[PDB]
């Protein structure tokens, strides 16, 4: 016939005239139908810019199509003359016959058509389909039930996802698979697209992606000297613990660290863990990487608090080292601390915010939390910040057996300019941090004095307990005592310190006491003397009382010995280790260290080249090590989610791009990245980048993915009731960015050259080696074991009557013969 409801066919099968996935189609999705009419009698042909929602043509069932035209005829386009009116669709429903719900849908379209003209466009229309689909539960977004993530599984609709790996949860003590250690052992998802670090392939990309770090400025051709030392590893709870291995691997392989605590050493890396099954997880690997101790807790819960506080001999057993004797090297597990980190901050801030703007909108400017914040941080009686900051650092810079981390916005106001403004704890952190490296060395033991008043000694370089003679030079004018309390109406009192039987009859410094206004280093206006003189057994007595101010609340005392001039304590690394299948091992010469995190979630974006994080610290690269900073932690370099809250460098797109000049990070270029390390280097340091193989976040690419709705563990879960499983997702999966293109997998050549061992051993939860023969160019489903939910639903793919998949045959998509529903597609059907 020359005319008819024939021209609803696509004006081509194929993607130029219909938007698909993938070769999937979607009931948001739109097509360009040959023609299209008004009344049923005329029909005129489309031209490209006429295109119509596949929501008026195909429907996942005939309930929906019923409840469409009701709807629509209730929302405006009722039209008596074509048989629509409120009344006269009202029974329409499920049970209706297929013939009549076609025919009246068809006239509905006439009077979509009729409005369109009307108004000479579709976006009514578009709006009061998104308006429909919402009303349906199988159709709005909801469908997908929040909150949490989906895992992607084998399907043949999907075959091009497939995988034979997603092993979830393989995390700490469950690499192997058998969960049996009835204790806390992590899970797999955070938040974002959840990469899969037990896939093979996926595994030796990220060799790939370590040994360019480990070059990076070489490699691109920018500072020769600018590359890498070692790793933070993000989100060690939540990856294939075979990465942990397979990392320790390709640094031992690299550089020689097994035999050696000095190469050891100098390539220092820690993981991110608040899971104390890691310490026993990490004993049992000879140690590839520091374990982050929770005594960061212990102290914000003893000295912290605003007054509700855990009796003060929390600080001797709240760590995975008790500190009440500790006089041996070598026995406790290698372990980083801290007082502050950027996500400790962010839980204060966030949560502040929650009281500024009730649980409701942060995507906005409720900043002044910071200036409530560090108004707050200057008081007395301070409602929301860390009470004893400088207390809590002088605990954790004279404890044995760790390495400790300074938070950049504890010496900073980390919301300013980068390192523009000082904190108000400073100098006293500064001058803590200086003092470690020139007196903590030997054994510790803190001993409660009276009820809330705690006495940490460490005896000095080479004096092991309080009855060494001591063995180092350095040994009779070395050592420290940390007197601290946390009641703030203590009373005056006379106490003894056991300095060590080394320094009977010395002569000891008031490094740091209390006053009240705040803090002394002078002894000016506070309980002792600048100098005080022990007995001949070593004993000092020492007067303290309570105090209540921005700095102690409570007491903070700190003596060392008097000296002639600058020495340092810090004991050099052995060149062969006591026992060899150790990577590091927690003794002096590791307890020598001190990492310095440079970066806050809140760091701001910096207003000019100068003003960048990268350059900044270049300059500054000297002032890092007069502080005894000896390990940099940088912020993660890679190129960000560009509508991410913090533009921190965890929500990233491309692993290998770590910023260009016309495009740089928060902290700037790779240029001034290698430089800055180059700048570190000759100041003495080493340095570690964050490294992210969790997540990926903001990947642009669609993909037609099959999914099944699980908790956290990656195991499916019911949500109210209701759960879902092997259902089609549209989901936002498919990226990497250029560097993912041109550097992914770039290395793996040589790294099989070279070191062999790496793809020839074993991984623990796969048995299987990683596998170089495949480059990692783009991330794509397959390599991913999932994603958090992407507000997309779950019920848009279509599927025609006979229960299969539309599909829609594409160059690129080949996996099924072209099927199209009969209405958009099949001459044959509109022939009756
Ligand atoms: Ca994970």
């Amino acid at each position: 016939v020359e005319a008819g409801p024939w021209e609803n066919m696509a004006y081509s099968m194929d993607s130029n005239s219909i938007n698909n996935i993938d070769g999937y189609i979607s009931y948001t999705g739109w097509y360009r139908p040959y023609g299209t009419s008004q009344d049923g009698k005329t029909w005129y042909p489309t031209t490209v810019a006429d295109w119509r929602p596949i929501l008026m043509y195909v429907w996942p069932s005939k309930d929906v199509q019923a409840k469409f035209i009701q709807y629509f005829v209730n929302h405006g386009y009722e039209n008596s003359n074509y048989g629509l009116t409120t009344g006269s669709v009202k029974d329409l429903s499920e049970n209706t016959a297929s013939i009549k719900l076609n025919e009246v849908a068809q006239n509905l379209r006439y009077v979509i058509e009729q409005h369109i003209v009307a108004a000479k466009s579709t976006s009514q229309l578009a709006n009061d389909i998104n308006n429909f689909i919402t009303t349906i539960p199988e159709l709005s977004a909801s469908s997908e039930l929040p909150y949490g993530q989906v895992i992607f599984v084998n399907n043949d609709n999907t075959s091009y996802a497939d995988s034979k790996y997603r092993l979830m949860s393989r995390t700490i003590n469950n690499q192997t698979g058998n969960d049996n250690d009835n204790s806390d052992n992590g899970y797999e998802f955070l938040t974002g697209i959840d990469i899969d670090n037990s896939n093979p392939v996926v595994q030796a990309e990220n060799l790939n992606w370590e040994y360019f770090l480990l070059n990076y400025g070489k490699l691109m051709g920018y500072n020769p000297d600018g590359n890498f030392d070692g790793f933070r590893i993000d989100a060690a709870d939540h990856i294939d613990a075979d990465v942990l291995d397979q990392t320790g691997q390709l640094m031992d392989d690299m550089y020689h660290m097994k035999g050696n605590p000095q190469n050891a050493n100098n390539h220092l890396s820690y993981n991110e863990g608040y899971r104390s099954s890691a310490a026993r997880m990490l004993n049992k690997k000879g140690n590839p990487q520091l374990y982050m101790d929770y005594v960061g807790s212990t102290l914000g819960n003893v000295l912290g608090r605003a007054n509700n506080r855990d009796t003060i001999s929390n600080l001797v057993t709240g760590s995975i080292v008790n500190r009440q004797n500790d006089v041996t090297e070598n026995e406790a597990t290698p372990n980083w601390s801290y007082v502050t980190n950027h996500d400790s901050r962010a839980n204060l801030i966030n949560g502040l915010i929650s009281k500024d703007h009730p649980g409701a909108y942060k995507a906005e400017y409720a900043n002044q939390a910071w200036q409530e914040f560090y108004a707050d941080q200057k008081k007395t009686d301070k409602q929301y910040a860390q009470y004893n900051v400088p207390a809590q650092y002088a605990i954790l810079l004279s404890n044995k057996d760790t390495v400790p981390q300074i938070y950049y916005g504890d010496l900073y106001n980390e919301t300013a300019q980068y390192m523009q403004e000082k904190s108000i704890y400073y100098d006293a952190i500064t001058t803590l941090m200086k003092a470690r490296k020139q007196f903590v060395s030997g054994g510790q033991t803190m001993t409660k004095l009276s009820d809330n008043l705690i006495a940490s000694v460490r005896y000095g370089k080479g004096v092991t307990n309080a009855n060494s003679e001591g063995t180092d030079s350095l040994s009779r004018t070395s050592g420290m005592a940390v007197i601290v309390g946390n009641n703030p109406q203590m009373a005056e009192q006379t106490i003894s310190i056991n300095m060590g039987r080394a320094h009977a009859n010395e002569q000891y410094r008031n490094l740091l006491d209390t006053t009240d206004n705040g803090l002394t280093y002078n002894a000016d206006g506070a309980e002792n003397p600048e100098t005080l003189t022990t007995d001949d057994n070593g004993i000092l007595k020492v007067t303290v009382k309570g105090y209540s101010n921005p700095y102690v609340s409570g007491y903070l005392g700190v003596w060392v010995p008097v000296v002639s001039g600058n020495q340092d304590v810090t004991t050099n690394a052995a060149t062969v280790s006591a026992d060899s299948n150790k990577i590091f091992e927690s003794n002096a010469a590791l307890d020598s260290h001190m990492i310095y995190q440079d970066f806050s979630l809140y760091q701001p974006e910096p207003t000019s080249t100068e003003n960048h994080a990268y350059n900044t610290i270049a300059q500054n690269a000297e002032l890092f090590n007069n502080l005894g900073i000896t390990d940099f932690w940088m912020a993660p370099p890679y190129t960000q989610y560009s509508e991410s809250r913090y533009n921190d460098g965890y929500s990233v797109t491309d692993r290998y791009n770590l910023g260009t000049n016309a495009n740089p990070t928060k902290y700037g270029s790779g240029e001034e990245l290698a430089n800055a390390i180059a700048a570190l280097h000759s100041a003495g340091l080493k340095v570690q980048v964050d490294i992210v193989m969790n997540q990926m976040i903001g990947l642009p690419g669609q993909e037609a993915v099959t999914v099944t709705r699980a908790d956290n563990r990656g195991i499916q879960t019911y949500v109210n009731g209701k759960t879902y499983a092997n259902q089609m997702y549209f989901a936002y999966t498919t990226g990497g960015g250029n560097g993912q293109e041109t550097y992914g997998g770039k290395y793996l050549s040589e790294l099989q050259s070279k070191y062999p061992d790496l793809f020839t051993t074993r991984a623990i939860s796969t048995g299987v080696a990683p596998d170089p023969t495949t480059r990692i160019t783009k991330w794509s489903a397959k390599y991913e074991n999932g994603t958090s939910l992407q507000n997309i639903g779950i019920g848009l793919a279509v599927k025609l009557p006979n229960g299969e998949y539309a599909y829609l045959r594409s160059s690129d998509n080949k996996a099924f013969n072209t099927t199209l529903p009969e209405t958009m597609s099949s001459a044959d059907y509109y022939a009756n």
